[PDB]
């Protein structure tokens, strides 16, 4: 259950922090030239964690030490999955959950697909919860492949999905019938983008927005599926620069999961954020950090200035 | 510009078959029982044509001989090969071709790797494609999904779900620092028997979503002007959607429309979103093709019903 999972995690390190991982090219590219200039200090912190014995792809390459791989067709995967690893091992204490954006792993081809099941097993030898954001969506027949993908493959606790195709595809997102195996996810409701509000907010029905229909659709859907009583559930990804939709949804669900991206380096009001979408079990109110953190030469440094911030907040609200 | 390849191959090849390559692990299972117990007649085929020696990923795998290949490499080579058998006995009823990612990633990257192949084989044959993806994020994000589908796999179009927005496409459709253009297809209405509960119960003055969706993605594509440079955004309409087929062709009389659902009336679809430049109604069969006994026959038939319906049309 990720339920349980969470509120075990969340009692344990005392936050509502998502560490977003979405390593872009110049991250994996600026990761590699600063281990070259300095005697490779943080691969080689990397290669002396027990946990990474224990990754399926390419180990041999992987667990060597850096100096011989420049000595280099494999480079560009050694330093990408290294990056992950490297960001996982500074910041893990500080995360209720980690969050991998698809996206990031797939323009290469397949060697970031690679990166990314090692990612997930590693997270989960460390037993920390994991999201797989990639806002899937598709007719239930085909989305089961997903399904697979990222609950039996990767092995995570969940994934962001995109609903306007309809409900009925959580039936094979969130349940294997087959395994009797149940799933969480988050859905997209109020999203970050500039123009959110053209379908959203503008769409209506019954005098309701259309953010707040779809919420509670998913809801009737994890209801129909008995979720919680497997310790899962379906959430919402709400903006977390939308404070009125926030407060809208925290308000009308109050026992609602919320994932809340948005606040980068140089935008969003932590204190307005969390202050919206707060829950006394905080779990509910994932406050993702992505780029703030990846993109800082001191991520540990990011990731415990975040980690306190919000502390502070909680604590304000408690 | 895919307007232009889909313009040509039409005039070439007379049809509107849309074959939708979608292998699951029945698929692939099953396809290697049969070659194996069959002196791997399909493979020897597949070995036989040109572009297989053009293939980027694991060349010398695929040209490789089963007893050779009977271990890692095994679930590679015959789903590889499933697929290349599938384009060199249906192409030539082809206007195009449609993979869904879905089916390419649950094994994790060995599939991402057939996917290259089919991707770089269907471009050595000159035949049109389509990743159908339903890729969404936002703007920054969504370049990643550009740069995979049009720069390393050379797709012609993919398919988007806009209902976070249209601004997406910014990075989609369209590669600012090298002045690219490329196509898209997005979901409209479609074929999953809930769709009514976003695409037609909300509405904005009086019109249902799915029809300011349609809106909006036109508004974009000549904002990116689309257009002037070969390219387009369509709509994704289900063949089970007929009022809505009809409603599209209608009141967006030159659209382009990519049509899934047609399992296992042709006719009623074709016809609702008939239009004499008919690769602007692409009709997508895929298992029916695929899990056919005989997919050349099963997609030879396919194309002389699309045909003849088109003729009906024309006359």
């Amino acid at each position: 259950g990720f339920k349980v999972k969470l509120e075990k995690r969340r009692n344990a390190i005392n936050t509502c922090l998502c560490i977003g991982l979405d390593p872009d090219e110049k991250d994996i590219e600026n990761f590699m030239k600063n281990e070259k200039e300095n005697n490779y200090n943080n691969i080689k912190k990397n290669l002396k964690e027990k946990y990474i014995n224990n990754v399926s792809i390419k180990k041999d390459i992987l667990l060597k030490a850096p100096d011989n791989i420049i000595r280099k067709s494999e480079e560009f995967f050694y330093f990408f999955n290294h990056f992950c690893f490297y960001i996982i091992n500074e910041t893990n204490k500080y995360a209720l959950t980690f969050k991998m954006n698809f996206a990031f792993y797939i323009p290469y081809g397949s060697v970031g697909i690679d990166v990314l099941k090692n990612v997930f097993d590693y997270l989960y030898e460390l037993n920390i919860p994991t999201i797989l954001d990639m806002k899937i969506n598709d007719i239930g027949n085909t989305v089961k492949n997903y399904r697979k993908f990222i609950f039996e493959y990767l092995k995570s606790d969940s994934c962001t999905v995109n609903i306007y195709m309809g409900t009925n595809m959580l039936k094979d997102i969130c349940y294997d019938e087959e395994k009797n195996k149940y799933y969480s996810a988050f859905v997209l409701v109020k999203t970050t983008n500039p123009d959110s509000a053209i379908f959203q907010k503008n769409l209506s029905l019954d005098n309701k927005q259309a953010y707040v229909i779809m919420a509670q659709e998913a809801l009737n859907m994890s209801s129909y599926l008995n979720l919680e009583q497997n310790n899962e559930f379906i959430g919402f990804v709400v903006g977390a620069n939308s404070y009125d939709e926030m407060n809208y949804i925290r308000t009308y669900f109050p026992n609602c999961y919320i994932l809340s991206p948005g606040i980068g380096a140089q935008n969003g009001d932590l204190h307005k954020t969390l202050t919206n979408g707060y829950h006394k079990s905080y779990e509910k109110i994932l406050i993702n950090i992505g780029r703030a953190i990846t993109k800082n030469p001191y991520p540990q440094k990011a990731a415990q200035m975040y980690y306190d911030q919000i502390n502070a907040i909680l604590k304000q609200n408690m």
